[PDB]
């Protein structure tokens, strides 16, 4: 009868929610959608009251989920990816210039093992240094102290904050790669729940989900996680996937990137498919054609494959 959204009561969580809930509710005017907050402490919480019929979908960041979700719990959608760039927000001492021009011994706030490897790799005359809390806790951190000359963020993030403008340069794939998923919304339900999948069928963007499978298989085929220094990059342009992925030591001196393609045509209609078929990293979309989902998931694994085989593990197991 009624909607019931759980989302977690911090603020980007807050505002990711609302523009899934937005989106369901531009297909589903006729429906009812009630969002509740709830405290994951007391003042995996999320998936506990799914579990417990309390609210029926959970709006997540996708690269802050799993390979794979415990059973019982899938992504059913894969929302449109927005941008999946890593940005940097410079001190208000500094605004207008770049990485390259900053002056050599600039501390650069960063706790993503990925970003952190990339970029002393690409700009060693900079330091990278740990600097904790949310968005708008590191930006209070870089403006009113004078320990960091910027800090890394996703864009993706700047965006649903509305601090677009905060952004003072955007990093391309040759610079830092971006996180497996980064960008991309995923929306998780319970595995069973026939009636919520469906209805949140209507979220997944066929183009995201298959570079996002292609992303994620890379990924759980590494054996990694949110917090190890993979970072991947995709695209599909006349018919081809194209899956772009590295891993670095800590330090980034160690590294291996390589690419692979395969063709694979995004998919224009929707479809009933089979309530059977096993999920697919951890997604769901028996919309979407399966064929297409299986490349991409097939891509990622041979690349993954390809990295193994050159020695990625050592340098994993070490970070
Ligand atoms: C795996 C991981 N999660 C986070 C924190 C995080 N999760 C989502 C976002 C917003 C971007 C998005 O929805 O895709 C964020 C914050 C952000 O990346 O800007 C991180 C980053 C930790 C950090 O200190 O920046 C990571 C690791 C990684 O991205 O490599």
């Amino acid at each position: 009868r009624v909607i019931r959204v759980g989302t977690r009561k911090s603020q980007l969580a807050r505002i990711q929610t609302d523009s899934v809930v937005a989106t369901l509710k531009a297909s589903y005017p006729g429906l009812q959608f009630e969002i509740i907050a709830m405290s994951t402490t007391g003042d995996k919480e999320l998936e506990h009251a799914l579990e417990k019929n309390e609210v029926d979908l959970v709006v997540h960041s996708l690269k802050d989920l799993p390979t794979v979700l415990p059973p019982g719990f899938t992504i059913g959608a894969i929302c449109k990816r927005e941008n999946p760039h890593d940005a940097v927000v410079f001190h208000p001492k500094f605004v207008g210039k770049t990485l390259e021009t900053l002056p050599e011994k600039s501390v650069v706030g960063t706790s993503s093992l990925r970003r952190a490897a990339q970029l002393q790799r690409k700009f060693p005359h900079l330091e990278f240094r740990s600097i904790r809390g949310n968005l708008n806790t590191r930006l209070r951190k870089l403006d009113e102290q004078q320990e960091f000359s910027a800090i890394i963020l996703a864009t993706a993030g700047l965006q649903r904050m509305g601090w677009h403008n905060r952004v003072g340069q955007i990093l391309h794939p040759e610079e830092c790669m971006y996180a497996v998923g980064q960008g991309a919304l995923g929306v998780e339900v319970r595995a069973k729940d026939q009636d919520i999948l469906d209805l949140v069928g209507v979220l997944h963007d066929p183009e995201t989900l298959l570079r996002c499978i292609a992303e994620r298989a890379f990924l759980r085929h590494l054996e990694g996680g949110c917090s190890v220094p993979v970072a991947v990059h995709t695209a599909m342009k006349d018919g081809q996937l194209y899956l772009t992925g590295g891993v670095w030591s800590l330090d980034g001196s160690d590294s291996i990137q390589e690419t692979m393609q395969a063709t694979i045509h995004v998919p224009a209609q929707h479809e009933d498919g089979p309530e059977d078929d096993p999920q697919l990293v951890g997604i769901t979309a028996r919309n979407i054609p399966r064929g297409p989902q299986l490349a991409a998931q097939n891509l990622g694994i041979s690349l993954a494959n390809l990295l193994l085989s050159k020695g990625a593990k050592n340098i994993l197991d070490v970070a």
